[PDB]
């Protein structure tokens, strides 16, 4: 297998027997992709164990894979370990099952449904502020992943199931307890590395019902969804606008498929939201001029701490620029992937069946050929004056095409609502214990080496 790219005349790091190139991951995914890009150029190949991976960087070629040939050739992501019933989660589903689920769930993420969710999301922005203000009167440094983690969970529990908890102050509520365990997978941790070198072991784990999603957590949520939905709604009169209800009414979805989506939405939104929010606040704290400009825009659109609404959020240009520039620096998916379903030739290049085609978002977001001073946090990149220069196949923090992030509008609205309420009430400033400049972890997740900690000061 390791002779493939040699045979195709494609450059890349020479693989070791059994391991392929996984020892090159010792500083994480992002640094590996940056280095390969720099030394091999537009395209290169490497091996995750025996699995060939073709990295591509040409915008026209990326469009062909993500958009033009999605349905016919590049429909699925890479399989990744024993997954059990979660095979029917939309992000993991393949081919026709994916196509169907994406159709059933599309109406659930429309702007119109999002708008109805905004009052519920906004309420936990108020909870965030009150919890935050408790520490803004203390003077003690604040760990952002913790306060934003609680915010993120609060929004998830309420918009997913109409479960309404102050998770920061209700830390061992059972619902909070379980959902908190739905963290992103570290694909460089010993378990997933072993599965990469011994992929032939996955069917053995499936037959023993061993699953990468914790059975205890998935059991709890299954029963909850069944008991919340069991007959609790035996009255009907109540309306309801959460994802469960939207999916309930869209019942078409299997009952098991329904619960698979309920879970993947928690998994998709929990740590990603709190992570991005932490990165944003770090950039704002270390760029006071940007934080001040943003607070000025917010006060202009929402005088005297007026509550944010759907339309006033969408009116905030600088807020959008700040969010987008943070996701440029910190595209937490790191890579986009599609499996090549059949031999093809795209944009002049032959790609064999079975190869994983990878779009290295992190490396493209910091590519000097597309970005001036790529390491610098510069929101004006995304101004009306400058944004037209931005290629949508180079800037891909939510992916692109039919399999892009279905939660994109929701996540952006969620984070913007949080940022607005927080910035209306507080300024965030570096600590002596603040890590400056921020360093990234060497593990398989795009996260700070040490947690972001900041001082929080009440605006009056
Ligand atoms: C800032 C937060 C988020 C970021 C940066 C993000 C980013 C991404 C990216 C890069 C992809 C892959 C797209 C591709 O392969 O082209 C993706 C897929 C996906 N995301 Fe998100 N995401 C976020 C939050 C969410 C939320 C809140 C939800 C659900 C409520 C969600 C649900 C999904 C799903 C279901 C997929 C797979 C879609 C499919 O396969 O059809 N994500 N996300
Ligand atoms: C953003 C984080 C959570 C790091 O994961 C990604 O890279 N997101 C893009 C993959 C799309 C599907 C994500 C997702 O939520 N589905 C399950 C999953 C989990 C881990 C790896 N692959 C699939």
């Amino acid at each position: 297998s390791h002779g493939l790219f040699k045979k195709l005349g494609i450059p890349g790091p020479t693989p070791l027997p059994f391991l392929g190139n996984i020892l090159s991951y010792h500083k994480g995914f992002c640094m590996f992709d940056m280095e390969c890009h720099k030394k091999y150029g537009k395209v290169w190949g490497f091996y995750d164990g025996q699995q060939p991976v073709l990295a591509i960087t040409d915008p026209d070629m990326i469009k062909t894979v993500l958009v033009k040939e999605c349905y016919s050739v590049f429909t699925n992501r890479r399989p990744f370990g024993p997954v059990g019933f979660m095979k029917s989660a939309i992000s993991i589903a393949e081919d026709e099952e994916w196509k169907r689920l994406r159709s059933l769930l599309s109406p659930t993420f429309t702007s119109g449904k999002l708008k109805e969710m905004v009052p519920i999301i906004a309420q936990y922005g108020d909870v965030l502020v009150r919890n935050l203000r408790r520490e803004a009167e203390t003077g003690k440094p604040v760990t952002l992943k913790d306060v934003f983690g609680a915010y993120s969970m609060d929004v998830i529990t309420s918009t997913s199931f109409g479960v309404n908890i102050d998770s920061l102050n209700n830390p061992q509520d059972p619902f909070v307890e379980n959902t908190k365990k739905l963290l992103r997978f570290d694909f460089l941790d010993p378990f997933f590395l072993s599965i990469t070198v011994f992929p032939f072991l996955i069917p053995i784990l499936e037959v023993l019902n061993i699953c990468v999603f914790p059975r205890e957590v998935t059991n709890f949520l299954r029963k909850s969804v069944k008991r919340m939905k069991e007959s609790r709604l035996e009255d009907t009169q109540k309306h309801r606008v959460d994802f469960l209800q939207l999916m309930i009414d869209s019942q078409a979805l299997s009952d098991l498929e329904l619960v698979a989506q309920s879970i993947i939405f928690i998994f998709a939104g929990y740590e990603t939201t709190s992570s991005v929010l932490s990165f944003i606040m770090y950039e704002l704290a270390t760029h006071p001029d940007v934080q001040q400009k943003l607070q000025e825009e917010i006060d202009a659109v929402l005088p005297n701490k007026a509550p944010p609404t759907y339309d006033t959020v969408l009116q905030m240009e600088y807020l959008d620029m700040v969010v987008n520039e943070t996701l440029r620096l910190f595209p937490i998916a790191m890579r986009l992937e599609r499996v090549c379903k059949k031999d093809v030739e795209i944009n002049g290049m032959f790609i064999p069946k079975g190869v994983v085609v990878m779009i290295p978002s992190y490396a493209l977001h910091r590519d000097p050929k597309y970005w001036t001073e790529p390491e610098k946090f510069l929101p004006e990149r995304f101004s009306k004056k400058n944004k037209d220069n931005i290629d949508p196949y180079i800037y891909t923090p939510f992916g692109s095409g039919p399999r892009n992030c279905i939660g994109m509008r929701f996540a952006l609205m969620n984070m913007k609502l949080a940022l607005i309420r927080v910035l209306q009430n507080f300024s965030f400033k570096p600590c002596k214990e603040t890590q400056i400049p921020l360093k990234l972890s060497l593990g398989g997740l795009l996260q700070p080496e040490k947690p972001v900690v900041l001082k929080v000061e009440s605006r009056d």
